[PDB]
């Protein structure tokens, strides 16, 4: 429930997973005082520019991190507070979902590509419910636990590629919003991590949506599937199908994705 303050002796980091301005993400093992038991876990540390307003304002959004509790959401175990400010989440040993298909492009499945985009749908429900927009869904952005598990994180906090016509055009940020960011994440797994609208300029792509170009039908998806990408950037934010619903497709499509996506050879 609640995040737990962390003395930087109780925890160790091992390895420096990413660099950013923001921060820079490490590979740690943290032991719990009073806990026999190691953890894996990954650290988030804050790059600079510490403020009195500024601490506040992170340590408010950090209970709210650590509140979460969703099987398909991150939630942050903890934060350390030094000279530096630490966050700390549980590892995902695998690492980001869009680097995992991109590696692993000649062995993934129909099956464990449809059950990642209900885990997804079920994840950002979660956030729908709890009124929080992610603002930022890419498939970066989610965490691979296990090929069978996967998770959302970074959500609560630019990408124009991902982000809604309407968000774009007017900085107007929903839940809708981010439907439209599910959308062009699906086909990011589906196209096995080739970059949306590769060698093309940020600022045209904002006329192109209102030209009513919209991404490539990936070859390996069956036509009704494409219908829901489709919709997820439909212009009109009311029109794209609510989360909720997302979940029933996929889910349907689940049960037999041979027929609904075409890759290769599969049972
Ligand atoms: O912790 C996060 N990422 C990490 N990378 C390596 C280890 S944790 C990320 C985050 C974690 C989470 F469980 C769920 C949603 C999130 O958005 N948060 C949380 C937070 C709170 C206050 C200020 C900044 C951040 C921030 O960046």
């Amino acid at each position: 429930a609640l995040l737990r303050i962390l003395k930087e002796t109780e925890f160790k980091k091992i390895k420096v997973l990413g660099s950013g301005a923001f921060g820079t993400v490490y590979k740690g093992l943290w032991i719990p005082e009073g806990e026999k038991v190691k953890i894996p876990v990954a650290i988030k540390e804050l790059r600079e520019a510490t403020s009195p307003k500024a601490n506040k304002e992170i340590l408010d959004e950090a209970y709210v991190m650590a509140s979460v509790d969703n099987p398909h959401v991150c939630r942050l175990l903890g934060i350390c507070l030094t000279s530096t400010v630490q966050l700390i989440m549980q590892l995902m040993p695998f690492g980001s979902l869009l680097d995992y298909v991109r590696e692993h492009k000649d062995n993934i499945g129909s099956q464990y590509l449809l059950n990642w985009c209900v885990q997804i749908a079920k994840g950002m429900n979660y956030l729908e419910d709890r009124r929080l927009v992610h603002r930022d869904l890419a498939a970066r952005n989610v965490l691979v636990k296990t090929p069978q598990h996967v998770k959302i994180t970074d959500f609560g906090l630019v990408p124009i590629k991902w982000m809604a016509l309407e968000s774009i055009l007017h900085r107007i940020y929903t839940h809708q919003s981010d439907v439209w960011s599910y959308g062009v994440t699906v086909w990011e797994l589906m196209t096995f991590g080739s970059k949306p609208y590769d060698g093309i300029p940020a600022s045209e792509i904002s006329s192109i949506l209102e030209k009513g170009e919209r991404l490539p039908q990936p070859p390996i998806c069956t036509i009704d599937v494409y219908m829901i990408m489709r919709k997820c950037w439909m212009i009109d934010a009311d029109s794209r199908p609510k989360f909720r619903e997302l979940i029933i497709e996929f889910s349907k499509m689940a049960r037999d994705p041979q027929r609904y996506l075409v890759i290769q050879g599969d049972e």
